């Protein structure tokens, strides 16, 4: 249902390959309680938006360098990218804001 990011180079490639589609970078972790609650909600939205959005998951334990690159200071963090450009960011397991950001940017 989602592309799991292997490393920094993998994320950079996914962003280039996305073309004009909105990329949602889901910064999550196995130990992140709120991530596990919002994650299935994001998958469901993505399922009904295969044509317009690409969701990529960054495990902060696996990709410590990416977490520093994106200045991850709260879990979860959602970073929105379009044509390699970072448009927006927000942190917290906020479903209403997640849906709104996706709808307005896709």
């Amino acid at each position: 249902m989602s592309i799991h990011i292997k490393d920094s180079d993998d994320l950079k490639t996914r962003l280039a390959e996305a073309g004009d589609k909105l990329v949602v970078i889901d910064f999550m972790a196995t130990w992140c309680g709120p991530c596990k609650m919002i994650g299935p909600k994001l998958d469901e939205m993505a399922g009904e938006m295969q044509d317009s959005i690409v969701v990529v998951k960054v495990d902060v334990d696996e990709c410590e360098d990416i977490a520093t690159e994106y200045n991850i200071n709260s879990m979860p963090t959602f970073v929105f990218v379009k044509n390699g450009k970072k448009i927006e960011e927000f942190s917290g397991a906020n479903v209403d804001k997640l849906r709104n950001t996706i709808l307005k940017l896709k």
